[PDB]
Formats: C-alpha cells, sequence, structure tokens
C-alpha cells in the first residue's frame, strides 16, 4: 500500500527499462493490459525477463521477434493473483506504446499499465479481480484523478490493441473498486 512509489505488498523486480515522467506529473490514467508468454501459456518466468531486458530470444519461436522490444508495466498481476511491480508508480513505464486518451497522446507520460496474466477470451481470475483492485483502490487513494480514469490498452490504441480483450469484465471490476 505505497511506500515511495512501491505497492507495499508486491513482489519487486526491479525493472532498468524506466525513465522519468515529464514535468514530475502525477499519473492519473490506468491502463489495463493483458499478456501471455509464450502467447496462450501461463506461469513462465518470460514476463519477468522481458520486461526486464534479459529474455531468451532462443527460448521459444515466438521470443525471437520480441527480444528487441524495450518494454515494461508498473505491475503484473498473475492467475494466482500474485502482484508483481517492476516500475515505481511515479515513473513512467514503456507500455503504452503510440496512443491516445482525451486528444493527449504519449499515454506512459501520465498512465499507470497494469498487465492481467492472461488473453482476450479466457476469463480472468477472482483472484485476479481482487487483487486489481486492491492495487486500484491503493492507487486512487494516492491520485484520485484515476477513479475517472481507467482505460483499456485497446481503448487509447485502437486498430493496434484489443487487450484486455472482451474477457476483461470491467462491471464486475467496477463493483470492487472505491468501496
Amino acid at each position: 500500500l505505497l511506500d515511495e512509489g512501491w505497492l507495499a505488498e508486491a513482489r519487486r523486480v526491479p525493472s532498468p527499462h524506466y525513465d522519468c515522467r515529464p514535468d514530475d506529473e502525477n499519473p492519473s490514467l490506468l491502463v489495463v493490459h493483458n499478456i501471455s508468454l509464450p502467447p496462450g501459456e501461463f506461469g513462465g518466468p518470460w514476463i519477468d525477463a522481458l520486461f526486464t531486458g534479459t529474455i531468451d530470444p532462443n527460448a521459444h519461436p515466438y521470443f525471437a521477434g520480441i527480444a528487441h522490444l524495450r518494454v515494461s508495466a508498473h505491475c503484473l498481476i498473475r492467475r494466482d493473483g500474485e502482484i508483481v511491480q517492476y516500475v515505481p508508480f511515479d515513473k513512467r513505464a514503456w507500455h503504452a506504446g503510440v496512443s491516445s486518451y482525451q486528444g493527449r497522446e504519449r499515454c506512459n507520460d501520465f498512465s499507470i499499465g497494469i498487465e492481467l496474466e492472461g488473453t482476450d477470451t479466457l476469463a480472468y481470475t477472482d483472484a485476479q479481480y481482487q487483487q486489481l483492485a486492491a492495487v486500484t483502490n491503493a492507487l486512487i487513494t494516492r491520485y484520485p484523478a484515476i477513479a475517472n480514469n481507467m482505460t483499456g490498452h485497446c481503448n487509447i490504441a485502437p486498430e493496434r490493441k484489443t487487450d484486455p480483450g472482451p474477457s476483461f469484465d470491467w462491471a464486475r471490476f467496477r463493483a470492487l473498486v472505491t468501496p
């Protein structure tokens, strides 16, 4: 629960993949993503590896093509609910790419990116909903603007991204937020 940009309860995997939010800006937007490495598979160390710039391109055919990436998110929430944090919330994680929200581009600058392990068409787990909510509630306490600004990657990069997809139950998530 927020200690110097770090979720107190999260497993910390500090990533070299971050820089500054221009103008010391407080984030105001929560972007929900999904991810699975390799695609459709859960449980590997590969998301940690990708988001820290250490992935083995030879470990899977799919990895060769993404080894060139320099990306990250603030948090990943695994299928069992485990929260792993890579980037302090005050800092700029590299998760949104080319994007626009309410006419403002470069969404990394002012957003917090949280990844749900999963896919567009498979239900996310009960733990995942409870934990995303706990994190979101923590964030809103620090950054009340986030209550008003919660979106999918597919919403700020339409026709580039589809996550977190139809499988993400906004109703369920909202019911758990700001209680």
